Protein backbone atom coordinates (compact mmCIF):
# COMPACT_ATOMS: atom_id res chain seq x y z
CA UNK A 1 0.00 0.00 0.00
CA UNK A 2 0.82 3.67 -0.23
CA UNK A 3 0.87 5.69 3.03
CA UNK A 4 -1.50 8.63 3.58
CA UNK A 5 0.14 12.05 3.39
CA UNK A 6 -0.19 14.38 6.35
CA UNK A 7 -2.50 17.05 4.99
CA UNK A 8 -3.98 19.01 7.88
CA UNK A 9 -7.27 20.82 7.76
CA UNK A 10 -6.72 24.48 8.69
CA UNK A 11 -9.62 26.77 9.57
CA UNK A 12 -8.62 29.85 7.58
CA UNK A 13 -11.58 31.98 8.64
CA UNK A 14 -9.51 34.24 10.94
CA UNK A 15 -7.54 35.40 7.87
CA UNK A 16 -10.66 37.29 6.74
CA UNK A 17 -10.92 39.22 10.03
CA UNK A 18 -9.10 41.54 12.43
CA UNK A 19 -8.05 39.23 15.30
CA UNK A 20 -4.30 39.48 14.80
CA UNK A 21 -3.45 36.83 17.39
CA UNK A 22 -5.86 34.36 15.79
CA UNK A 23 -4.30 35.10 12.42
CA UNK A 24 -0.85 34.29 13.85
CA UNK A 25 -2.13 30.93 15.08
CA UNK A 26 -3.39 30.20 11.53
CA UNK A 27 -0.01 31.34 10.14
CA UNK A 28 1.74 28.84 12.40
CA UNK A 29 -0.39 26.04 10.99
CA UNK A 30 0.45 27.16 7.45
CA UNK A 31 4.14 27.26 8.39
CA UNK A 32 4.00 23.74 9.81
CA UNK A 33 2.22 22.33 6.75
CA UNK A 34 4.54 24.15 4.35
CA UNK A 35 7.61 22.72 6.13
CA UNK A 36 6.15 19.17 6.22
CA UNK A 37 4.41 17.68 3.13
CA UNK A 38 3.68 21.08 1.60
CA UNK A 39 -0.09 20.55 1.43
CA UNK A 40 -3.03 21.54 3.61
CA UNK A 41 -6.80 21.80 3.24
CA UNK A 42 -8.24 25.25 3.81
CA UNK A 43 -11.61 24.85 5.54
CA UNK A 44 -14.20 27.45 6.58
CA UNK A 45 -13.19 29.31 3.45
CA UNK A 46 -16.66 30.69 2.69
CA UNK A 47 -16.90 29.59 -0.94
CA UNK A 48 -19.91 27.63 -2.23
CA UNK A 49 -17.98 24.76 -3.76
CA UNK A 50 -21.06 22.60 -4.35
CA UNK A 51 -22.47 25.29 -6.62
CA UNK A 52 -19.07 25.66 -8.34
CA UNK A 53 -19.11 21.93 -9.03
CA UNK A 54 -22.69 21.99 -10.28
CA UNK A 55 -22.19 24.94 -12.63
CA UNK A 56 -18.96 23.43 -13.93
CA UNK A 57 -20.65 20.08 -14.57
CA UNK A 58 -23.47 21.77 -16.47
CA UNK A 59 -20.84 23.43 -18.68
CA UNK A 60 -18.62 20.39 -19.25
CA UNK A 61 -21.54 18.09 -20.02
CA UNK A 62 -23.34 20.42 -22.44
CA UNK A 63 -20.51 21.96 -24.48
CA UNK A 64 -20.36 20.46 -27.98
CA UNK A 65 -17.48 19.57 -30.31
CA UNK A 66 -18.39 22.57 -32.46
CA UNK A 67 -18.07 24.94 -29.50
CA UNK A 68 -14.78 23.39 -28.40
CA UNK A 69 -13.13 24.13 -31.78
CA UNK A 70 -14.58 27.64 -31.69
CA UNK A 71 -13.06 28.22 -28.20
CA UNK A 72 -9.86 26.24 -28.70
CA UNK A 73 -6.41 27.45 -27.75
CA UNK A 74 -3.81 27.69 -30.51
CA UNK A 75 -2.35 24.28 -29.67
CA UNK A 76 -5.59 22.81 -31.11
CA UNK A 77 -6.71 25.54 -33.54
CA UNK A 78 -4.15 27.42 -35.62
CA UNK A 79 -6.70 30.19 -36.35
CA UNK A 80 -6.51 31.33 -32.71
CA UNK A 81 -2.97 32.64 -32.51
CA UNK A 82 -3.76 34.96 -29.57
CA UNK A 83 -5.05 32.08 -27.40
CA UNK A 84 -2.01 30.60 -25.72
CA UNK A 85 -3.54 30.33 -22.21
CA UNK A 86 -7.26 31.14 -22.33
CA UNK A 87 -9.81 28.87 -23.97
CA UNK A 88 -10.64 25.24 -24.52
CA UNK A 89 -8.11 22.41 -24.31
CA UNK A 90 -9.57 19.49 -26.25
CA UNK A 91 -9.51 15.81 -25.49
CA UNK A 92 -8.30 13.41 -28.15
CA UNK A 93 -10.49 10.30 -27.91
CA UNK A 94 -8.36 7.16 -27.96
CA UNK A 95 -5.25 9.17 -26.92
CA UNK A 96 -5.92 11.93 -24.38
CA UNK A 97 -8.75 11.78 -21.87
CA UNK A 98 -8.48 15.08 -20.09
CA UNK A 99 -10.07 18.28 -21.38
CA UNK A 100 -10.43 21.71 -19.84
CA UNK A 101 -11.35 25.36 -20.09
CA UNK A 102 -8.98 28.04 -18.86
CA UNK A 103 -9.77 31.67 -18.15
CA UNK A 104 -7.81 34.63 -16.86
CA UNK A 105 -8.44 37.94 -15.10
CA UNK A 106 -11.83 39.26 -16.25
CA UNK A 107 -10.28 42.74 -16.17
CA UNK A 108 -8.07 41.81 -19.14
CA UNK A 109 -10.40 43.55 -21.56
CA UNK A 110 -9.51 44.81 -25.05
CA UNK A 111 -8.76 48.28 -23.56
CA UNK A 112 -6.51 46.98 -20.75
CA UNK A 113 -3.03 48.51 -21.10
CA UNK A 114 -1.30 45.10 -21.09
CA UNK A 115 -3.66 43.78 -23.75
CA UNK A 116 -3.04 46.92 -25.85
CA UNK A 117 0.72 46.38 -25.45
CA UNK A 118 0.35 42.66 -26.32
CA UNK A 119 2.39 41.74 -23.24
CA UNK A 120 3.06 38.00 -23.03
CA UNK A 121 0.75 35.94 -20.74
CA UNK A 122 -2.09 38.53 -20.94
CA UNK A 123 -5.13 37.57 -23.02
CA UNK A 124 -8.77 38.49 -23.31
CA UNK A 125 -10.95 35.57 -22.19
CA UNK A 126 -13.09 33.69 -24.68
CA UNK A 127 -16.56 32.49 -23.69
CA UNK A 128 -19.19 30.21 -25.18
CA UNK A 129 -22.45 31.62 -26.53
CA UNK A 130 -24.63 32.98 -23.71
CA UNK A 131 -27.78 31.39 -25.16
CA UNK A 132 -26.15 27.93 -25.17
CA UNK A 133 -24.67 28.39 -21.68
CA UNK A 134 -26.93 30.77 -19.81
CA UNK A 135 -25.31 32.31 -16.76
CA UNK A 136 -21.99 30.52 -17.26
CA UNK A 137 -19.73 33.51 -18.00
CA UNK A 138 -21.26 35.50 -15.16
CA UNK A 139 -20.88 32.61 -12.77
CA UNK A 140 -17.30 31.91 -13.83
CA UNK A 141 -16.26 35.57 -13.52
CA UNK A 142 -17.81 35.81 -10.05
CA UNK A 143 -16.01 32.60 -9.11
CA UNK A 144 -12.72 34.18 -10.15
CA UNK A 145 -13.36 36.97 -7.66
CA UNK A 146 -14.52 34.62 -4.90
CA UNK A 147 -11.38 32.49 -5.16
CA UNK A 148 -9.26 35.65 -5.58
CA UNK A 149 -10.65 36.76 -2.19
CA UNK A 150 -9.82 33.45 -0.53
CA UNK A 151 -6.36 33.53 -2.09
CA UNK A 152 -5.71 37.05 -0.78
CA UNK A 153 -6.59 35.84 2.72
CA UNK A 154 -4.32 32.81 2.34
CA UNK A 155 -1.48 35.05 1.15
CA UNK A 156 -1.87 37.07 4.39
CA UNK A 157 -1.38 33.81 6.27
CA UNK A 158 1.72 32.88 4.28
CA UNK A 159 3.20 36.34 4.80
CA UNK A 160 2.69 36.17 8.55
CA UNK A 161 4.06 32.60 8.59
CA UNK A 162 7.30 33.85 7.02
CA UNK A 163 7.79 36.66 9.57
CA UNK A 164 6.50 39.41 7.27
CA UNK A 165 3.66 41.92 7.46
CA UNK A 166 0.40 40.46 6.19
CA UNK A 167 0.39 42.42 2.89
CA UNK A 168 3.86 41.17 1.84
CA UNK A 169 2.51 39.01 -1.01
CA UNK A 170 -1.03 40.40 -1.26
CA UNK A 171 0.16 43.91 -2.23
CA UNK A 172 1.38 42.29 -5.52
CA UNK A 173 -1.88 40.37 -6.03
CA UNK A 174 -4.28 42.95 -7.43
CA UNK A 175 -7.55 42.75 -9.34
CA UNK A 176 -6.37 45.08 -12.09
CA UNK A 177 -3.30 43.06 -13.08
CA UNK A 178 -3.10 39.56 -11.59
CA UNK A 179 -1.99 36.85 -13.98
CA UNK A 180 -3.95 34.26 -11.95
CA UNK A 181 -5.92 31.64 -13.88
CA UNK A 182 -8.85 29.32 -13.26
CA UNK A 183 -8.83 25.97 -15.05
CA UNK A 184 -12.02 23.89 -15.20
CA UNK A 185 -10.63 20.38 -15.84
CA UNK A 186 -12.81 17.45 -16.77
CA UNK A 187 -11.39 13.98 -16.14
CA UNK A 188 -13.80 11.55 -17.79
CA UNK A 189 -15.04 8.08 -17.09
CA UNK A 190 -14.23 6.04 -20.23
CA UNK A 191 -15.06 2.41 -21.03
CA UNK A 192 -12.72 1.26 -22.44
CA UNK A 193 -10.14 3.71 -21.12
CA UNK A 194 -7.44 4.12 -23.75
CA UNK A 195 -4.01 2.95 -22.61
CA UNK A 196 -2.44 5.78 -24.59
CA UNK A 197 -4.09 8.20 -22.11
CA UNK A 198 -2.52 6.36 -19.16
CA UNK A 199 1.09 7.12 -18.23
CA UNK A 200 3.18 4.87 -16.00
CA UNK A 201 5.52 6.13 -13.27
CA UNK A 202 8.91 4.58 -12.60
CA UNK A 203 7.38 2.88 -9.54
CA UNK A 204 4.58 1.33 -11.67
CA UNK A 205 1.82 3.71 -10.61
CA UNK A 206 -0.64 4.49 -13.39
CA UNK A 207 -0.87 8.26 -13.88
CA UNK A 208 -2.87 10.88 -15.72
CA UNK A 209 -0.23 13.61 -15.14
CA UNK A 210 3.41 13.13 -14.20
CA UNK A 211 5.46 14.55 -11.37
CA UNK A 212 5.94 18.29 -11.33
CA UNK A 213 6.22 21.40 -9.23
CA UNK A 214 3.56 24.05 -9.75
CA UNK A 215 4.07 27.21 -11.76
CA UNK A 216 2.48 29.53 -9.22
CA UNK A 217 3.05 31.41 -6.01
CA UNK A 218 0.43 29.18 -4.42
CA UNK A 219 -2.23 26.89 -5.91
CA UNK A 220 -5.78 26.91 -4.54
CA UNK A 221 -7.60 23.76 -5.68
CA UNK A 222 -11.08 22.29 -5.60
CA UNK A 223 -11.49 18.65 -6.62
CA UNK A 224 -14.28 16.08 -6.57
CA UNK A 225 -14.32 13.45 -3.86
CA UNK A 226 -12.20 10.96 -5.81
CA UNK A 227 -8.72 10.34 -4.46
CA UNK A 228 -6.04 10.99 -7.08
CA UNK A 229 -3.17 13.21 -5.94
CA UNK A 230 0.14 12.00 -4.59
CA UNK A 231 2.95 14.01 -3.01
CA UNK A 232 6.60 13.01 -2.90
CA UNK A 233 7.94 13.02 0.65
CA UNK A 234 11.13 11.70 2.28
CA UNK A 235 9.09 8.51 2.85
CA UNK A 236 8.19 8.27 -0.88
CA UNK A 237 4.99 9.16 -2.75
CA UNK A 238 2.03 9.38 -0.38
CA UNK A 239 -1.68 9.67 -1.16
CA UNK A 240 -3.39 12.98 -0.55
CA UNK A 241 -6.91 12.27 0.63
CA UNK A 242 -9.76 13.93 -1.24
CA UNK A 243 -11.96 16.50 0.49
CA UNK A 244 -14.59 18.08 -1.74
CA UNK A 245 -15.58 20.51 1.02
CA UNK A 246 -12.13 22.15 1.33
CA UNK A 247 -9.53 23.78 -0.89
CA UNK A 248 -6.24 21.93 -1.26
CA UNK A 249 -3.41 24.45 -0.94
CA UNK A 250 0.28 24.17 -1.85
CA UNK A 251 3.18 26.40 -2.82
CA UNK A 252 4.52 26.73 -6.33
CA UNK A 253 8.09 27.30 -7.41
CA UNK A 254 7.90 31.09 -7.16
CA UNK A 255 7.35 30.71 -3.41
CA UNK A 256 10.26 28.26 -3.24
CA UNK A 257 12.44 30.82 -5.01
CA UNK A 258 11.41 33.72 -2.75
CA UNK A 259 11.95 31.71 0.44
CA UNK A 260 15.16 29.95 -0.68
CA UNK A 261 13.33 26.63 -0.50
CA UNK A 262 12.22 27.15 3.13
CA UNK A 263 8.74 26.58 1.69
CA UNK A 264 9.43 24.07 -1.05
CA UNK A 265 7.21 23.62 -4.06
CA UNK A 266 6.15 20.04 -3.33
CA UNK A 267 6.56 17.51 -6.13
CA UNK A 268 3.24 15.85 -6.86
CA UNK A 269 1.47 13.82 -9.52
CA UNK A 270 -2.01 12.75 -10.57
CA UNK A 271 -2.94 9.08 -10.45
CA UNK A 272 -5.03 7.57 -13.21
CA UNK A 273 -8.54 6.84 -11.92
CA UNK A 274 -11.35 5.77 -14.22
CA UNK A 275 -13.94 8.13 -12.77
CA UNK A 276 -15.88 11.13 -14.00
CA UNK A 277 -14.48 13.94 -11.89
CA UNK A 278 -13.45 17.57 -11.66
CA UNK A 279 -10.17 19.30 -10.94
CA UNK A 280 -10.58 23.07 -10.59
CA UNK A 281 -7.30 24.82 -9.79
CA UNK A 282 -6.78 28.54 -9.28
CA UNK A 283 -3.15 29.39 -9.87
CA UNK A 284 -2.22 32.38 -7.75
CA UNK A 285 0.03 34.45 -9.99
CA UNK A 286 1.18 38.00 -9.31
CA UNK A 287 1.44 40.88 -11.81
CA UNK A 288 3.72 40.81 -14.81
CA UNK A 289 6.22 43.26 -13.27
CA UNK A 290 5.89 42.03 -9.68
CA UNK A 291 9.29 41.37 -8.11
CA UNK A 292 9.73 40.24 -4.53
CA UNK A 293 13.32 40.29 -3.24
CA UNK A 294 14.28 36.73 -2.28
CA UNK A 295 15.00 36.10 1.41
CA UNK A 296 15.75 33.19 3.74
CA UNK A 297 13.81 32.77 7.06
CA UNK A 298 16.37 30.20 8.26
CA UNK A 299 19.27 32.70 8.05
CA UNK A 300 19.92 35.20 10.88
CA UNK A 301 20.25 38.17 8.46
CA UNK A 302 17.39 36.93 6.23
CA UNK A 303 19.61 37.15 3.13
CA UNK A 304 19.52 34.80 0.16
CA UNK A 305 22.00 34.13 -2.68
CA UNK A 306 19.13 34.05 -5.19
CA UNK A 307 18.52 36.82 -7.69
CA UNK A 308 15.24 38.70 -8.02
CA UNK A 309 12.95 37.29 -10.70
CA UNK A 310 9.95 39.17 -12.11
CA UNK A 311 6.72 37.22 -11.99
CA UNK A 312 6.06 37.67 -15.71
CA UNK A 313 9.44 36.16 -16.64
CA UNK A 314 8.86 33.33 -14.20
CA UNK A 315 5.38 32.58 -15.54
CA UNK A 316 6.06 32.71 -19.29
CA UNK A 317 9.10 30.45 -18.88
CA UNK A 318 7.42 28.07 -16.41
CA UNK A 319 4.30 27.38 -18.45
CA UNK A 320 6.38 26.52 -21.54
CA UNK A 321 8.69 24.31 -19.49
CA UNK A 322 5.76 22.42 -17.92
CA UNK A 323 4.30 21.73 -21.40
CA UNK A 324 7.68 20.47 -22.60
CA UNK A 325 8.10 18.24 -19.53
CA UNK A 326 4.60 16.79 -19.06
CA UNK A 327 2.87 17.45 -22.38
CA UNK A 328 0.28 19.78 -23.81
CA UNK A 329 -2.85 19.44 -21.69
C1 LIG B 1 -2.83 18.80 -10.33
C2 LIG B 1 -3.90 19.76 -10.94
C3 LIG B 1 -4.18 19.56 -12.47
N1 LIG B 1 -2.99 19.84 -13.26
C4 LIG B 1 -2.68 21.07 -13.69
O1 LIG B 1 -3.51 21.96 -13.67
C5 LIG B 1 -1.24 21.23 -14.17
C6 LIG B 1 -0.21 20.89 -13.07
S1 LIG B 1 -0.49 21.95 -11.62
N2 LIG B 1 -1.03 22.64 -14.51
C7 LIG B 1 -0.86 23.14 -15.72
O2 LIG B 1 -0.89 22.38 -16.71
C8 LIG B 1 -0.64 24.61 -15.89
C9 LIG B 1 -1.93 25.22 -16.52
C10 LIG B 1 -1.70 26.77 -16.57
C11 LIG B 1 -2.87 27.44 -17.28
N3 LIG B 1 -3.09 26.91 -18.70
C12 LIG B 1 -2.55 28.94 -17.36
O3 LIG B 1 -2.38 29.46 -18.51
O4 LIG B 1 -2.46 29.56 -16.27
C13 LIG B 1 -4.71 18.17 -12.77
O5 LIG B 1 -4.21 17.46 -13.64
O6 LIG B 1 -5.72 17.85 -12.05
C14 LIG B 1 -4.99 20.31 -10.06
C15 LIG B 1 -3.91 21.13 -10.43
FE1 LIG C 1 0.25 20.73 -9.73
Amino acid sequence: SVSKANVPKIDVSPLFGDDQAAKMRVAQQIDAASRDTGFFYAVNHGINVQRLSQKTKEFHMSITPEEKWDLAIRAYNKEHQDQVRAGYYLSIPGKKAVESFCYLNPNFTPDHPRIQAKTPTHEVNVWPDETKHPGFQDFAEQYYWDVFGLSSALLKGYALALGKEENFFARHFKPDDTLASVVLIRYPYLDPYPEAAIKTAADGTKLSFEWHEDVSLITVLYQSNVQNLQVETAAGYQDIEADDTGYLINCGSYMAHLTNNYYKAPIHRVKWVNAERQSLPFFVNLGYDSVIDPFDPREPNGKSDREPLSYGDYLQNGLVSLINKNGQT
